[PDB]
């Protein structure tokens, strides 16, 4: 028995000692990055023993074991390739190829502000492995990408039954999106502005709007492994000064008695416009994506955020309702819960595998980003990620969950 | 190396002989039934050597070794619990459990002539394991349960592009449950009578309703591993006596030129009413369902009935379009590709696991077996088969893909 | 006392005699044609006394009088200007102008078979007065101009109450061009093919379709004062081999139990196809209009064809449901109960004044004669015939019911 | 020649003087009211000459002459029975008969605060004749009865075509009591809250909401010959707190840029609710009804309030878009342009005859006054007033424009 030192020999070719860069690149290549929270101890003790000399440094089998003792369990499976993507290093080189192939899709137009050449993809597997290519550190607002996230919080806190005494669950229709309420005098489902507004009103009833936004922020922090979540006051005041269509939905719901008892209607939209201006980066948000890919458990902190009840329902509804009018075709050709917003954002989710976020600000005639859409077609072109692809017989596709 | 030897003292607890019945009881336990067609070489050579006596009797390691030499490769994984559901024997206790609960469900009306207290459930898994409780050998007609099966057949010959020149992919909306076409003047999706009637028009073009029907009985024969795929001539006389509405759908489609050039609209309804009266049993139809579970390869034969393109698209559309108006709620609360039929049938698929078929002739108001539906809420309640359940963190549900 | 003498001097120069050519042109100017059936006795007894002489003839006080005694009261009204239009002579010169400017309206496609330059108008007041300009004696088919007339027959024989157990009375709304039934499973109104078809099932249930057609033709004779009503077997069967849309409606109404029991659905369609192919001309159909403009009484025979009950409902429903999708605009700018026909027909009715029929085969985007459409707009642009024009304060429009 | 003399010998029995209190009942016989404003000079000059006595007393040929010298032209017609309804005395009994038969229908509920047994009916003919039985002097609010009047004021100022850039001219469809705009992003007609609100947005554009109201209040007073057109500030303060539905409409309208340039969406709604709060009595409002029966001229004054273009369009749209969802059924069985509101009122117009107002506060289940609705059926069953009743042959109904 000797678990920590079995990885020393695995990195030290039956050898004297190893430099630390040789451990660092043999850890940067496992997908993981030196920044993983679950890796903090081990990474701390390397910041320590590097200052031990001004040497290499170079690690003993006991000096090594002293840093990796802490996180040894998720360290072995990284170097014993027990991650849901074993060969993470090649699978990035196609993400880069799918990125540059999609880089030339020129058509589209922004809404009305960013510059129309920006284009980033970022990836986070249900285990931690990360990759980014292109402009993945530039912030943008979620906008409607938040609609799944706040729906989860709501059923997380209330339960399916209560949450669905006020909103329905099926998709609208392709020329039935102009309506607000369904036959039961409830909104169609929580991915349309009509039902997203009734769900924004169930979140912590009895408390006020300053406090409520914190509560969401602390949920959304947990889902993103405490990576970047921000807030444009800018796009907030634009959102509440052009949201005429949204005030419309507001008053209709007040009269048809669709809000819970004693809901300051105007308080609730004010909140909603805030929620849409929350900022993220590509990298920030792929973690949020991967929290849903992972049953309500953040992949880079192991902290459980979302009841599974909540994760199931949010994914069922991103499937049918998440691309606006394109979701029926999306759920057909790509067949992945996804959620686009008008920023260029697609909160792609590959259940039990990984999580993504794409960003090109040029949008198409339906409200989806041009390069964003194209990408997902080429991604499920290549690998058997479509929800009803077979994991055993998948013809000429590539399953990154296997090796060789 | 001794692969046929490896299994001898795996059934023979270090003993020298094995009673044949102790081996086959060790095989009935695997779920497989002694009549598997990938097992017949082994079964033929078993009855050969067992008439080389008539006393007991037993098999030595030299004798067992050329019975099961034939189909060792899958006889190994049967006995090495390398099948999708390893402890198949306790899973069936729950299928019995939920069966006997759904028996007490008394409501529903029979359509119109069967007896109301009929009720049977049958499983076949992606590897071939079978179970059947209750009345699962009485035969009924698929009715609309045929509508996915023909859709696949079209795409496996014509391709996804051509076939969706002629029938959309979205679901309609409980408001559009009695419009026929969509904005682009195609029917909404192949699971509604209007869409059925147009896919039937694309099969085996240039050929008459005799060879056409036979080419769909043969194809359905492949899918079911050559189990009972029959035909009621009785139904097809009165489905055409009282099919006033379907003549309504057919002429409207002809008016709008929804068929490929040169389609006998009256004959295609004839073909269609035929396909609706193909008989199956619970038992035979669960192999059809499991064939789609399994990448288009028939589990109990090994042959490749369907291209993977075609099994994928059938499963996409069953999900969203498969349960008349209950589709919306079914994809929420049960989240499985299912399909319902006016006679009590539910052709249920659990992709990459298994394939079911339930049957109780009393429907509810919406057209789905009362006992049928009840059962499928309970099956997802107990087990993590919901399409968007999590395969690692699934709360207190039972995963049958696991041991322990 | 001597009313027949009063006419003698009122036409003669207070002189001599009367020449007869100046009696008939004194009569042709009052509107009436020598053909009027209320004038045959008069017309007869002059066709006699002019086989007497071989020169003039000129009638004396006594000879004049015995021709006109039998229709003295009708013939006094013409020359004492007690007709609904007194100065018919000038009213027609405007009809020619309105027909002339409408001559040069360019576009339009004829449906598919005639010639695109055909154009005639014909008019007949509630009192018998007739005018026609252009191609007014070429036969064409009513097509959907027939739907009011058979509605009239049905309610006249069965009553408002019974009839409207099977068809509704409101219009549909412009998005509902494509539905067949209102919410109560009844076709919206009797001017859409679905309600028409149901009207024709009520017309003398229980008698065969050879006898049924005779009845209608008899009724359609009583309405044209026994002028030209024909039937082209040529369009009747081209309307049969292309009526795909109508068989659609047929079966839908069969299935929804929208006919009286005993109705042979397919028979009723042939009846309907028959009626659509009835031939009329501009001239002969302007009298049928005038029968309805006249409270049930044919204006050239004084017979009571239709109960008033039946005449009221037909003009109600023509008003709102009469011009396909254009009825809303037509009922606004024109405001006369009309009914268009794909042949080029418009069956106009100015109640208590006159009936007309226009014909040019070029139709517009909505299926309504191009020159036909333009003419009405102009005619009501010039006379205060709009249903909600005032008869006292009508600004700059011309009232033909008043002299000077 | 003896203009004024002629009517002295008419009322006095070839006798000396005529007692004045019987000339006044000779004039109350004619339906006219001694307070008729076209009769003030006659009534003043008459007040003089009886205080030039304190006698009985009576009137000579020359004392009668310089009293009615003034308004002889309508005093002659009032006694020569040249009014629209010659035997007004008998007519009023059937108004009482139809009144107290409508008084026993106990059905209905008020909305919310009045008393359910208020029942008031008031008639004004296009000549000025008046009658009023029951609670015809109790004030209530126009409510939607405002929409026609508001529409006319619009079109009389800006003309058909401008006003119909911002509102169409068709009814809805019983299903589309719900949608706001139509296929051209305009509200349907101006008789539903959607178009009423936009119509409001075109009265005196640019001027603020204080002059706007006083502009339509000076316009309603003209239309009612300066009888009681009040304003309940009470209901307005409530109509503005429960008007959630109307706020929904307004915001949606701002979204689709359906108002004209520079419209303050929120002041326009305030204006609207004011327009609904305007007060009238049965008697006050029955004179507005008559002003539209009279091509835009107030009967009891004689001024030209509305362009004829403006009152034709208004009467068109009340015909069809008049009584909410009953309007089609109303336009069938009653076929009279009418407008109902939530207060218990029906604004009835009988073109070229009279105008009316009914009032029972109990509405039925469609927003229309119960005793009101009953009365109007009774009245067209009684009299030939129906839009498409024939004026010559009208079977067993009564005609009040003919004597006997
Ligand atoms: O008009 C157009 C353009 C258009 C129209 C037609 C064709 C093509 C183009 N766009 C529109 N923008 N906003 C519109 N109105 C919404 C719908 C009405 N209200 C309602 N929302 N949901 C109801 N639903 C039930 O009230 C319950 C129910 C639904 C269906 C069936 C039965 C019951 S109303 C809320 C507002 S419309
Ligand atoms: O519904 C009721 C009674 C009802 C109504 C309301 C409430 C409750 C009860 N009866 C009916 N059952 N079926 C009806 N329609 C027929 C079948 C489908 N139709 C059509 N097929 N495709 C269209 N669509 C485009 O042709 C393209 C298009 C789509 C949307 C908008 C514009 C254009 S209609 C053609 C006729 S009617």
């Amino acid at each position: 028995p000797s678990l920590e030192d079995l990885l020393f020999y695995t990195i030290a070719e039956g050898q004297e000692k190893i430099p630390v860069h040789k451990f660092i690149t043999a850890l940067k290549s496992t997908g993981l990055r030196t920044s993983d929270p679950r890796l903090k101890e081990c990474m701390d003790m390397l910041r320590l023993t590097l200052q031990t000399t001004s040497d290499g440094v170079m690690l003993d089998k006991d000096l090594f074991k002293k840093c990796v003792q802490s996180n040894i369990v998720l360290l072995t499976q990284a170097f014993r390739r027990k991650f849901v993507i074993p060969d993470f290093m090649s699978f990035t080189s196609h993400i880069d190829e799918l990125y540059e192939s999609a880089k030339k899709q020129s058509g589209g137009k922004v809404a009305d502000k960013f510059s129309p050449d920006l284009w980033g993809v970022s990836v986070c597997t249900v285990d931690g492995q990360r990759h980014s290519t292109g402009d993945t550190k530039v912030p943008f607002c979620l906008q409607s990408c938040v609609k799944p996230l706040k729906y989860a919080i709501a059923v997380n806190d209330l339960g399916t039954e209560y949450v669905h005494r006020y909103v329905g669950k099926e998709p609208s229709g392709l020329r039935f999106n102009k309506l607000f309420l369904n036959e039961d005098d409830k909104p169609h489902n929580p991915m349309v502005n009509a039902g997203a507004i009734v769900v924004t009103s169930l979140i912590k009833q009895g408390v006020n709007n300053a406090e409520k936004f914190d509560y969401v922020m602390q949920f959304l922090n947990k889902m993103a492994g405490n990576e970047y979540v921000g807030f444009s006051n800018a796009t907030f005041q634009s959102e509440r000064e052009s949201g005429d269509r949204n005030f419309a939905i507001g008053y209709y719901l007040k009269e048809k008695k669709c809000f819970p008892e004693g809901t300051d209607m105007v308080g609730i939209l004010d909140f909603y416009f805030q929620l849409c201006s929350i900022e993220v980066t590509c990298e920030s948000a792929s973690v949020m994506a991967a929290t849903l890919a992972n049953g309500g458990f953040c992949p880079i902190t192991g902290e459980r955020v979302l009841s599974p009840e909540a994760v199931r329902n949010t994914l069922s509804l991103m499937h049918s309702c998440g691309m606006y009018d394109f979701s029926g075709q999306f759920a057909f050709h790509v067949g992945l819960p996804a959620k686009s917003g008008v920023a260029g954002g697609i909160l792609l989710v590959v259940p039990n595998v990984m999580g993504m976020m794409c960003w090109s600000p040029p949008l198409d005639k339906m409200g989806n980003s041009v390069k964003g859409i194209h990408f997902c077609h080429d991604l499920v072109s290549l690998c058997n990620f479509h929800n009803y692809d077979n994991l055993r017989h998948f013809a000429k596709k590539l399953d990154p969950r296997r090796e060789g």
